[PDB]
């Protein structure tokens, strides 16, 4: 309807705007006017706005600016006159206007730049004169724009470079030239010499190939060019004369992705010794030659990212990685190499990596059927911390697998179709190991001896794997004493000892949603109730939704003195004992949500609801009694616990003359 203000600052946008309001306060440093329909901007209307640092007048439809409101705002800093209809500059325009740092003129129309329009922007930072219909990069023709750093031509009609068309640059120092998407067919010798120091060159969507990349290298030689990005340019090939020019620089950044990059010749980037992050992903690289990746011996960053051939089914152009091809990369600390279609490990795929401690192999393979006790050989030498195997379709890991992985901390082998048993063989020589994630597979059969070989292991995640003999005696669990986080949650177990999670005093989060544990609470089973949350001091987190249980014995959470989250929706409770609740003194949240619950009692619920943050108990068949709920109702009225949609789930059930009527509206002072 209006403009509303906050923190001096005034936002009209979206209000099908023609006029300047009038009526807002005059100690105002921000306007934003975007989104409206304004045709001129008078200095008239700008004189009780004396103040302004900001002015965003972007997506309207002004043609003229007057060189009087410059003078009318001596503070202004930043203008934003993006998508309007300024065709034509001149020299008063932005005479007035000495203190701007940013100056952004996107989608404007605007096809010639004559004379010098920027010469008083003395203290300008940023100019952006992206998408719009230039032919040429001259915009003046005396040295200007000193404190220059960023200059963005991009989505233009720039068909060639030329010295004296950049020389106003000759003081300048710039971090980002930004000439991508302008279909540039020659770069003139001296072009880039024409700036007084260039940083970064960005020339992404440029038909250039290997002869014009060529060329482009040979003029950036002897610059101060750290960064260089040619994404989708049609590089098809590189040579080992490609990007000689390049010799004679410092470059740290080079990005090379998008480009359908078939071949990759030997020595390519032997002359590249100080880059440290390279780009090379999404391409279409059919064989990588041991001399391909020659001279790289700064790089720490490498991403190959479905950047080789994919599978032809016919023809079998499957991709090809020579043996010792990543020798040369003595930096190396992250390699990334997901989504392709590489057949397997050879016994020298990683050797000569001796920094690297990041490896991403997710969805990398055609089919990784077995881990065998030379799989990972060559990773013997690598201090290797994070290892990712994921979607690679593994089925069997053999004894001795990761014996080459002494320094390893987190594994990843979800998301697979193993079925085997774990007999423990299969862990040894990780011995730093703090994490094994293990969820989505087909089966896992344990033993007592399955998780001997690593009792430094911290976390384990065992969801969604058909788990079966976890009641072995002793508990396969038993040897990981610093254990902390523990997923055995959607296996669909009927069956666990007492024993199970003994002597795991450091246990801090538990999740066994989704199993049949109901049987083992129901005080006929016979031998008696299983206690499996005894001694469990430090436990946080606990989720036991889903299992069915009717029944809960009045000394399970007993030790529990911790427990700040508890999760018992949807199961089929209704009477709980007196006291079961007694020593949870740290709870925070309760969840009893989609229950059988009729009565909600002081003996039961008392000391749980003491210092609560959050209560669901929704969808529940509530008795609206005196001996049911008074105690319940005369809580909620006193309460600060948020309890959400309170006025629409909480209903009453029995009697029926309180039949679909909210508890929160019961009457206390008849009981
Ligand atoms: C091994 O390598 C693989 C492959 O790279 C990694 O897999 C990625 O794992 C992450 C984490 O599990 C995945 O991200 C999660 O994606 C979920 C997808 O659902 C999205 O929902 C939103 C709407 O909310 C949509 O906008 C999206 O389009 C998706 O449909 C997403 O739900 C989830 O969100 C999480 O947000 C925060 C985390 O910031 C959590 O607190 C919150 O609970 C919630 O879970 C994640 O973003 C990612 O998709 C996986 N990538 C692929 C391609 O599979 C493994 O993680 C790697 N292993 C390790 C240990 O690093
Ligand atoms: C870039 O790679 C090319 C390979 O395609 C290199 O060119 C090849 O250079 C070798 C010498 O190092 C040439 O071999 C020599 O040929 C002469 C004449 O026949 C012979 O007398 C020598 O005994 C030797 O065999 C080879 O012919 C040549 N290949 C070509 C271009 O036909 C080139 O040197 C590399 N450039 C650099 C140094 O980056
Ligand atoms: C089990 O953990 C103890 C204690 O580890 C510390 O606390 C953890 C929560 C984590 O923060 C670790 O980084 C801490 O070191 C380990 O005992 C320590 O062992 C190391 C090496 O021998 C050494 O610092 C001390 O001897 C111990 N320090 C303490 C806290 O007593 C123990 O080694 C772990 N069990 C394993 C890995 O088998
Ligand atoms: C700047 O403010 C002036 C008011 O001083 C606006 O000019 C008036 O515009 C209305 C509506 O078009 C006319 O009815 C008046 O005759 C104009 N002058 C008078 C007497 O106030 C002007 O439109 C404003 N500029 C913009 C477009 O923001
Ligand atoms: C910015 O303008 C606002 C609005 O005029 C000023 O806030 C007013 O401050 C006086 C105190 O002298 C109050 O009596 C008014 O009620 C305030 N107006 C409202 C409703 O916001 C503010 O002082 C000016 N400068 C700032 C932000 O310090
Ligand atoms: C690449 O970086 C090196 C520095 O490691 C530059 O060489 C130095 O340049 C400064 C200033 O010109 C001299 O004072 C040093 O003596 C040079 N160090 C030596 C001996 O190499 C080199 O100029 C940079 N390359 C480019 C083209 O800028
Ligand atoms: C040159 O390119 C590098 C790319 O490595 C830029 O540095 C990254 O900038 C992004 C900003 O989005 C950060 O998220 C990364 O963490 C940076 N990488 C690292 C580790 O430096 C850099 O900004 C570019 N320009 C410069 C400073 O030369
Ligand atoms: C890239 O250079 C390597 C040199 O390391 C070439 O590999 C040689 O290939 C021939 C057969 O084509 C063998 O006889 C040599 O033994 C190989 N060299 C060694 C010692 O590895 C490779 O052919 C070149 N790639 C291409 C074809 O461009
Ligand atoms: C937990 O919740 C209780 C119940 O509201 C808090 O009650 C105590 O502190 C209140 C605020 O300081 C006092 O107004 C109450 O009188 C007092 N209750 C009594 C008599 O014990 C309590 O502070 C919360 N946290 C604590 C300290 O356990
Ligand atoms: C550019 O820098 C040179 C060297 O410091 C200086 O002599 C010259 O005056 C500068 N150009 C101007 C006028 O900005
Ligand atoms: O979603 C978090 C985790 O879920 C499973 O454990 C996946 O195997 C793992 O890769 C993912 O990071
Ligand atoms: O199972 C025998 C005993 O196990 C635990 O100590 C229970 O807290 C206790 O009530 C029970 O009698």
């Amino acid at each position: 309807t209006k403009c509303t203000v906050s923190h001096e600052v005034a936002d009209c946008s979206h209000l099908k705007l023609t006029q300047v309001p009038d009526d807002l306060p005059t100690n105002i440093t921000v306007l934003n006017l975007t989104h409206n329909q304004l045709r001129r901007l008078p200095a008239a209307n700008f004189t009780r706005y004396s103040q302004l640092t900001s002015l965003d007048v972007g997506f309207n439809t002004i043609s003229k600016l007057e060189p009087e409101l410059c003078q009318k705002l001596p503070m202004l800093k930043v203008l934003n006159l993006q998508h309007n209809e300024l065709s034509q500059l001149s020299d008063k325009t932005f005479a007035f206007c000495t203190n701007l740092t940013e100056l952004h003129l996107m989608s404007n129309s605007i096809q010639k730049i004559k004379n010098n329009p920027f010469v008083k922007q003395k203290n300008l930072i940023t100019l952006d004169l992206s998408h719009n219909g230039l032919s040429s990069t001259k915009l003046g023709t005396q040295v200007q724009l000193e404190n220059l750093q960023e200059l963005l031509l991009s989505n233009n009609k720039i068909q060639a470079l030329k010295s004296e068309e950049l020389d106003i640059f000759a003081n300048s120092s710039l971090k980002k030239l930004e000439l991508s998407s302008n279909q540039i067919k020659e770069f003139s010798p001296g072009c880039f010499h024409a700036i007084g120091r260039l940083f970064g060159l960005f020339l992404n969507n440029v038909q250039l190939g290997p002869s014009l990349t060529e060329k482009l290298c040979l003029e950036l030689a002897n610059t101060s060019i750290r960064n260089l990005s040619l994404s989708n340019s049609q590089l098809s090939t590189t040579s080992n004369t490609t990007f000689l020019g390049l010799k004679w620089t410092n470059l740290t950044m080079l990005d090379l992705s998008y480009n359908n990059l078939n071949v990759v010749g030997n020595d390519s980037f032997a002359w590249l010794p100080q880059l440290e992050y390279f780009f090379l992903e999404y391409n279409n690289i059919q064989h990588l030659f041991s001399h391909s990746l020659h001279g790289l011996f700064n790089v720490r960053y490498l991403n190959l990212k479905r950047s080789f051939t994919k599978q032809s089914i016919s023809l079998a152009s499957l991709p090809k990685i020579d043996d010792f091809s990543f020798q040369w990369l003595k930096c190396l600390e992250h390699l990334n190499m997901e989504d392709n279609d590489i057949p397997g490990i050879k016994s020298n795929m990683f050797t000569g990596l001796i920094n690297l401690k990041y490896l991403s192999l997710s969805n990398s393979f055609t089919s990784l059927r077995t881990l065998t006790n030379e799989t990972f050989v060559s990773l013997a030498h690598s201090p290797l911390h994070i290892l990712n195997l994921t979607k690679n379709k593994i089925s069997k890991i053999e004894s001795d697998a990761f014996s080459w992985l002494g320094h390893l901390e987190v594994l990843d082998l979800g998301l697979n179709e193993i079925g085997q048993e774990l007999t423990g063989q299969e862990w040894r020589g990780l011995e730093n190991i703090f994490e094994i994630y293990l969820s989505y597979n087909k089966y896992l059969q344990l033993t007592r001896n399955s998780f001997a070989l690593v009792p430094s292991l911290q976390r384990l995640m065992l969801r969604r794997v058909a788990l079966k003999n976890v009641d072995s005696s002793p508990s396969p669990f038993q040897p990981l004493r610093n254990l902390t986080i523990l997923d055995l949650s959607n296996n669909n177990i009927a069956n666990i000892n007492d024993d199970m999670l003994e002597g795991l005093e450091k246990l801090e989060i538990l999740d066994l949603q989704h199993n049949n544990l109901a049987r083992l609470w129901k005080h006929a089973n016979p031998g008696g109730p299983i206690y499996f949350l005894k001694g469990l001091s430090h436990l946080h987190i606990l989720n036991l939704e889903s299992n069915g249980f009717d029944e809960i014995p009045v000394e399970v959470f007993k030790d529990l003195f911790e427990l700040k989250i508890i999760d018992l929706g949807l199961n089929n409770l209704n009477t709980l004992p007196a006291s079961v609740f007694n020593n949870q003194v740290s709870l925070k949240s309760l969840n009893l949500q989609k229950n059988l619950i009729t009565s909600v009692e002081k003996k039961v619920f008392g000391p749980a609801f003491r210092n609560l943050t959050e209560l669901d108990m929704r969808f529940n068949p509530f008795d609206c009694t005196c001996e049911s709920i008074a105690w319940f109702v005369n809580w909620i009225n006193e309460t600060h616990t948020n309890i959400p949609e309170l006025s629409s789930h909480y209903l009453c059930n029995t009697p029926p003359h309180y039949h679909g009527f909210p508890v929160r509206l019961f009457d206390t002072s008849s009981c």
